[PDB]
């Protein structure tokens, strides 16, 4: 509808795909050659179903920071046939708030959603489903079940992908260019 719906679509037509695991339906962004990220809590395992596709996972690190605190991201190395769009200079190099996000979902469930999350604090410090986490960003929007993966993006930058909400509130991971430094 705007120049930041413009950059989210055009990353989610050229840099997501549908992954499955046990533990459910995720929005996954692709960030350069055959890696990718999503939630730690989609357990990611030897196999993995990209695009109802079965691939091999060549490698899977679940990041933590240097006090040893979950950052809920893994970063996944896929046996997929096809490269992705190098994105890695729409990252972030620092910790920080932003303005006029959108978080982006593709899923069976969640085709082609967009939604306008309006500002994004660098929150910090949360207690994720019982497990302490940093480098949470927060927005003021009531995220649901099935938005787990999803891009959290402003004009310009890829910032986060969504983790968890409380009913009133959603959650990103930060997603850092220090991370895919290869």
């Amino acid at each position: 509808m705007g120049p930041g719906f413009d950059f989210a679509q055009a990353i989610m037509k050229k840099n997501t795909v549908i992954a499955r695991t046990e533990k459910g339906e995720f929005t996954m962004l692709g960030v350069y050659d055959r890696v990718a990220v999503i939630p730690t809590h989609a357990s990611v395992g030897e196999i993995i179903y990209i695009n109802d596709v079965e691939t091999r996972v060549l490698d899977a690190c679940a990041l933590r920071d240097l006090t040893d605190t979950n950052l809920e991201i893994t970063i996944v190395k896929l046996d997929r046939n096809q490269k992705f769009r190098d994105i890695r200079h729409f990252l972030p190099r620092c910790e920080d708030d932003y303005n006029d996000a959108v978080l982006s979902v593709h899923t069976s469930k969640f085709p082609n959603m967009y939604i306008p999350v309006g500002q994004v604090t660098n929150y910090g410090f949360l207690n994720l489903g019982g497990t302490p986490t940093h480098r949470i960003l927060m927005y003021n929007f009531p995220t649901r079940a099935g938005q787990c993966g999803g891009v959290v993006t402003t004009t310009g930058k890829v910032i986060g992908i969504h983790v968890g909400g409380n009913g009133a509130q959603g959650f990103a991971a930060m997603l850092l260019h220090s991370y895919f430094t290869d």
